């Protein structure tokens, strides 16, 4: 999928554990989160078109996702093993490093 949906992806499934009721919801909605992550690493940002695909910005932005992704893996090992109220948390505060990375590049 392309950059958008892959955010949205990343911005509803936020959504879908804010409510979730057990950690199988949250589990679900996690794994879909870490692919669409992956998936968004391999485009290229409207904002870095036009930058060569091996510039610093280029892989500051790939390496952004590399580091969601280990902190969805650790929220996940939560969800995995029942921690419903602390894979919430650590899902929810994903939001700080989604923000990082929107100053820079969104
Ligand atoms: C850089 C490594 C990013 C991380 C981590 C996250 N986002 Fe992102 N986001 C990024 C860019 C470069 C853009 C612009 C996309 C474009 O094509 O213009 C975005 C955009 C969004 C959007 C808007 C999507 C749209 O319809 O245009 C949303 C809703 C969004 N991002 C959400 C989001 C969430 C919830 C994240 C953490 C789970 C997250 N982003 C991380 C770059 C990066
Ligand atoms: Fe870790």
């Amino acid at each position: 999928a392309d950059l958008e949906d892959n955010m949205e992806t990343l911005n509803d499934n936020l959504k879908v554990i804010e409510k979730a009721d057990n950690a199988a919801q949250v589990k679900d909605a996690l794994t879909k989160m870490r692919a669409a992550a992956l998936d968004a690493q391999k485009a290229t940002p409207p904002k870095l078109e036009d930058k060569s695909p091996d510039s610093p910005e280029m892989w500051d932005f790939r390496h952004g996702f590399d580091h969601l992704v280990g902190h969805i893996d650790d929220a996940l090992k939560l969800a995995n093993e029942g921690k419903v109220k602390e894979a919430q948390a650590a899902a929810e505060q994903l939001k700080c490093e989604c923000n990082a990375c929107h100053q820079k590049y969104r």
